[PDB]
């Protein structure tokens, strides 16, 4: 079974809102809300991966970020390890740089059902902040 290491950024502004994108209709976890992120490539670290992925997907460079959660999830056809980085400082303004929907969402209003099931404990822990 496919095994993947995924790095994602929880992009939180000063108003307790998170920058959330929506996955394509033909992707794994299609139409789900998501933290921007992607696969950690050979020869790059989890910290380098979250920087690169956020630069590619939403056009910001995260800085002074921290590991919020690391967890593993077994999907029906793949196993992934998710590295959830809390990003509270960055250069740039996040946008749909890859043409994907993106918008700021209040932390209190997040609905874990809208995200891949792997995100359930992370969304709960975020609302604990
Ligand atoms: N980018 C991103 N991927 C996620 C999240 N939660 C989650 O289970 N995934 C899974 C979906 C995909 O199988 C994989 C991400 O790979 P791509 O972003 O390259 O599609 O990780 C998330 O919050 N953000
Ligand atoms: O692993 C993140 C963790 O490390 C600290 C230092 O203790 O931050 C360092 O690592 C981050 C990821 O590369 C950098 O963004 C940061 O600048 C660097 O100091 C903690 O702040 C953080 O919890
Ligand atoms: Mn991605
Ligand atoms: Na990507």
């Amino acid at each position: 079974m496919k095994k993947l290491q995924i790095a994602v950024g929880i992009i939180r502004n000063e108003n307790n809102e998170i920058f959330i994108t929506r996955r394509a209709a033909d992707a794994h976890m299609a139409n789900k809300l998501e933290f921007p992120g992607g696969k950690i490539e050979m020869g790059e670290t989890p910290e380098q991966a979250v920087v690169r992925e956020l630069q590619e997907e939403v056009g910001i460079t995260p800085q002074h970020f921290s590991l919020f959660e690391k967890l593993e999830y077994e999907f029906p056809d793949r196993h992934i390890t998710l590295w959830f980085w809390l990003v509270e400082r960055w250069e740039g303004e996040p946008w749909g740089k890859e043409g994907q929907p993106g918008e700021w969402m209040s932390l209190v209003g997040l609905n874990a059902d809208d995200f891949p099931p792997a995100n359930e404990p992370v969304i709960a822990k975020l609302k604990r902040l």
